[PDB]
């Protein structure tokens, strides 16, 4: 509240730390589904479907502009990149199972690095 602060975190690798990540899920032989927006003119449902479309390189440009205000906004569009990716395909085909296996990838990744 106020005068009455929690000890400060030291939060200023997280940047680094975020770039760090996103260059190993970017790399990821399952990342292809997910480096590019989806084209809303060439898949069909998908614009009216997905509400709020994410993709690994328009993270990429947030996160180099200074559009990610913390380290939970970003965690928020890497996990909206699969939750977009189960809404769309079903888990027994390659693009579904390509989101599975990127979100444990990104979710260990996240937990040994900042929990």
């Amino acid at each position: 509240s106020m005068s009455v602060k929690k000890p400060k975190r030291d939060d200023s690798k997280d940047l680094a730390l975020c770039s760090m990540i996103l260059t190993e899920m970017e790399t990821h032989e399952d990342a292809w589904p997910f480096l590019l927006p989806v084209n809303l003119k060439l898949v069909p449902g998908y614009k009216k479907v997905i509400k709020k479309p994410m993709d690994f390189s328009t993270i990429r440009e947030k996160l180099s502009s200074g559009q990610y205000p913390n380290l939970e906004t970003f965690a928020l569009d890497v996990r909206l990149v699969f939750d977009n990716c189960e809404t769309f395909n079903e888990d027994d085909s390659d693009i579904g199972r390509a989101g599975h296996n990127m979100r444990k990838y990104f979710e260990k990744k996240w937990t040994d690095t900042f929990k």
